[PDB]
């Protein structure tokens, strides 16, 4: 509250660290369904069903332009990618599996880097 602060967490390496994690996700072999925006002209249903599309290249642009105010708003955008994948794909499909694997991969890097 006013004039009463918790000790300051050093957050000065967060930008660099989210960028590393982002690169590791970009270079994972299962990243393919997620590298680019889902083409909304060519994928029936996506525009209407998925209210907030998100992809790695869009996250990259946002990171690179100071559009994340903090590391949590970064993690939400990455989770949103995998959440969309679940909403639109069956678990028993290559894409649906990729999303599970990529989420498991992200979540380990996030813990090990920050928790």
């Amino acid at each position: 509250s006013m004039s009463v602060k918790k000790p300051k967490r050093d957050d000065s390496k967060d930008l660099a660290l989210c960028s590393m994690i982002l690169t590791e996700m970009e270079t994972h072999e299962d990243a393919w369904p997620f590298l680019l925006p889902v083409n909304l002209k060519l994928v029936p249903g996506y525009k209407k069903v998925i209210k907030k599309p998100m992809d790695f290249s869009t996250i990259r642009e946002k990171l690179s332009s100071g559009q994340y105010p903090n590391l949590e708003t970064f993690a939400l955008d990455v989770r949103l990618v995998f959440d969309n994948c679940e909403t639109f794909n069956e678990d028993d499909s290559d894409i649906g599996r990729a999303g599970h694997n990529m989420r498991k991969y992200f979540e380990k890097k996030w813990t090990d880097t920050f928790k």
